[PDB]
């Protein structure tokens, strides 16, 4: 047991029994690993575009094809050995021997690397690709050498690394099936050098069954820092005093593109024409008035966040001129003249062969607002004659289905969150080497195939970001393949749900006072709320 007033409840992103600290695994590592535990390069904060120097006191691009970290004096991993310039050598060197590391790939572009002493760290690149560099600097984890050195490439991937030992403000403190309890490292190398420290002594990431579970956790003052979607935001502020970032309507900062994942390996979800008839047969109006109450905002066809920077390089004629919208009508037209007919007589239209045509529709049980929004959904594709079959799987085998593409409509929102470059947002869709993978964490997670974006990706990447017109034209290319043959179908923009209460700890983020983005997913903790961390009061 921990006391109350010491121990901060944060919930919404553990979904599984704990059971993997892996930093080289992120899709299974318990949220707060990566944040928490090992710490990047740099923060990077949504609301700003930012990059704040974390491990690294700086980092510059010293011409086209190199780019140099020097590390700040005085981290120490936790095991009082120093975090140098090797270590971070070896974070990226340890995935050039081993291929089967997530970021291996980094080695077809990156030449070499070179420290001149122990705080700097150079990077020489053969194809410098400055949109997944970028994302680099904050999103890859730095591991120690001393530890990992000696490892073969099967205990690297396989391990679960229980008790990580990192260099970061907390360390692993215990858990069970139903929570993550991390403990504060009182000798923390940042508190000294950088005048920070995260005011709770444990952080506590809590597992529940479902969103609805959250809510008596909040109103009780369980839960002091939640991320779980919850219905009746207004009645929650004047009836039980919860807060969220707006007062008013969308009430939530809005983190992700949500939308729907085809399987463009299975027919008739191989047909591009089908898949546009699905688009066009889909109204988001009612899954944003009310299943979300107005709480997030719809998307348009292309699906570019409307608060991200990647609307510096919004392609806007290519939407007018390609982008669908909700006809059904016209999605009865189109499947007609494929010969998408009823010739059974039960209003769902069978194949032009005359065999029946029944898809699955998934997202994880629990997940209360997006199990509404796919029935609304599953009515809407009822009334053209497309019979969409509500499945709610457990997390755990929702994210297996995903990475192995073993699904027919998926709702999905991975990777599609807020960043530094609409490349993210591309990768994350037409991520090419998914058709070489069992197992694809990045995208493409349909498998849809195209011969011109793998090129289209890399010609973006490899583009300065400063570069608008080119960097718009690439972001065109790509979003008129992504409207004509629609692999992922946009539908709206997650909402970044925060609620909090004050009984324990005070001086959240919110509009008047935006200091950090609010995100306790996994992998996102260097993104603000490790910040919120530091800015804590406890309540009076
Ligand atoms: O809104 C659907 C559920 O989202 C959950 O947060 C997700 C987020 O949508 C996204 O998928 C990201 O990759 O993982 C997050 C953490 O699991 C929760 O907010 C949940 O309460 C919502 O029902
Ligand atoms: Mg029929």
């Amino acid at each position: 047991v921990l006391e109350r007033n010491e121990t901060m409840y944060y919930g919404g992103s553990l979904w599984s029994p704990p059971s993997n600290w892996n930093p080289f695994t992120p899709w299974n590592a318990v949220p707060g690993t990566t944040g928490l535990v090992y710490e990047t390069m740099f923060f990077y904060d949504p609301l700003t575009g930012n990059f704040d120097p974390w491990l690294a006191e700086k980092g510059e691009w010293l011409d086209s094809k190199t780019y140099r970290v020097v590390l700040r004096e005085g981290i120490y991993w936790h095991d009082n050995v120093p975090l140098t310039s090797e270590d971070v050598r070896f974070t990226f060197e340890i995935a050039k021997k081993y291929k089967g590391i997530h970021y291996s790939s980094v080695w077809e572009w990156l030449d070499h690397i070179e420290t001149p002493d122990n705080r700097t760290v150079i990077f020489v690149f053969k194809d410098p690709r400055y949109h997944e560099w970028n994302e680099l600097l904050y999103t890859l984890p730095i591991v120690p050498k001393h530890i990992w050195e000696e490892k073969d490439e099967t205990t690297i991937l396989q391990s679960s690394n229980e008790y990580p030992l990192g260099s970061g403000p907390y360390v692993a403190h215990s858990w069970d099936q139903n929570k993550m309890i991390f403990e504060r490292f009182e000798n923390w190398w940042g508190t000294k050098v950088m005048g920070v420290k995260p005011a709770p002594k444990y952080v506590v990431i809590v597992r529940v069954l479902s969103n609805n579970v959250a809510l008596g956790m909040l109103m009780k003052g369980e839960l002091d820092f939640s991320n779980f979607m919850l219905p009746g935001v207004p009645i929650l502020k004047k009836v039980y005093n919860l807060n969220t970032w707006y007062d008013e309507p969308p009430y939530h900062l809005s983190s992700t593109v949500v939308g729907l994942f085809l399987n463009a390996r299975k027919y008739p979800l191989s047909l591009p024409e089908f898949r546009r008839a699905i688009a066009m047969s889909i109204n988001a109006d009612p899954i944003v008035q009310r299943v979300y109450e107005g709480a997030v905002l719809k998307a348009d066809p292309l699906g570019f966040l409307p608060n991200s920077v990647w609307m510096k390089y919004y392609p806007k004629e290519v939407v007018e001129k390609h982008g669908f919208k909700y006809d059904p009508e016209e999605a009865k037209s189109i499947l007609d003249k494929l010969g998408f007919r009823d010739v059974n007589g039960d209003g769902f239209r069978e194949t032009p062969d005359g065999k029946p045509i029944k898809l699955t529709i998934e997202c994880p049980y629990g997940w209360t607002d997006w199990m509404q929004a796919i029935q609304v959904i599953v009515d809407q594709l009822k009334v053209v004659g497309i019979n969409a079959e509500p499945y709610f799987p457990d997390s755990s085998k929702y994210y297996e289905n995903m990475y192995k593409g073993e699904f027919d409509i998926e709702m999905n929102a991975n990777g599609t969150g807020i960043s530094s470059t609409p490349w993210t947002y591309f990768n994350t869709i037409f991520y090419p080497d998914a058709l070489e993978s069992e197992f694809s964490y990045t995208g493409n997670y349909g498998r849809y195939q195209n011969p011109e974006v793998e090129s289209l990706l890399e010609e973006l990447n490899r583009t300065p970001l400063d570069n608008v017109e080119k960097v718009t034209e690439l972001c065109g290319k790509l979003g008129e393949i992504l409207l004509k043959d629609l692999p992922f179908i946009p539908l709206w923009y997650g909402a970044m749900a925060f609620i909090t209460q004050d009984n324990v700890w005070t001086n959240w983020p919110n509009e008047h006072n935006p200091y950090a983005w609010p995100c306790g997913w996994a992998n996102w903790w260097q993104t603000g709320a490790l910040k919120i961390l530091f800015n804590l009061k406890p309540a009076k």
